[PDB]
DNA sequence: TAAAAGTAAATATGTTTAACCTGACATTTCCG
DNA sequence: CGGAAATGTCAGGTTAAACATATTTACTT
């Protein structure tokens, strides 16, 4: 449905956001520790595992920047490169850079698309 | 004048992996 | 045509996540 990029975070993001240690989301996720998972939205997406505390946020609706390259017909650098050298072609283009994972959503690919 | 020792799970640390962005430059497309 | 803007190549560097192993915690005997 909708998502706010202003509240999501990376899986060690989120770890030190709750006070644990860099890697903790990331061990919780590969050992299938629901105890722990169950509190958050969170989904992998590329290289990256996105984490959200609002549930109202579905994360499904971030795609990597290679994979909206790809959308398009791009090359696979095609967004990064935009974004690196050219931000002003972003204004009004939801993305979020995560560190390893540049991000665009569902719906501001579509937005690019008519710009 | 309880403590020590054991323990399994939780959590942290160090190291490597794979994602994919960066950066310099080349080439193609747009539009006068 | 011609310059500018857009888009392309690819090695390599930086990152979060994965991995391997150790330490800390919580708890029992």
């Amino acid at each position: 449905g909708k998502i706010n990029l202003n509240q999501i975070y990376t899986a060690k993001e989120m770890s030190e956001r709750i006070g644990k240690n860099r890697n903790y989301l990331s061990q919780a996720y590969r050992n299938n520790k629901h105890e722990i998972l169950k509190n958050f939205n969170y989904r992998k997406i590329g290289g990256t595992i996105i984490f959200s505390d609002n549930p109202n946020n579905d994360l499904s609706q971030l795609i990597t920047a290679k994979e909206a390259s790809q959308l398009l017909g791009k090359n696979d650098e095609y967004f990064a490169h935009i974004y690196k050298r050219f931000p002003h072609r972003l204004e009004g283009i939801d993305h979020i850079y995560t560190g390893k994972t540049l991000f665009l959503t569902k719906e501001s690919l579509e937005v690019f698309k008519k710009k």
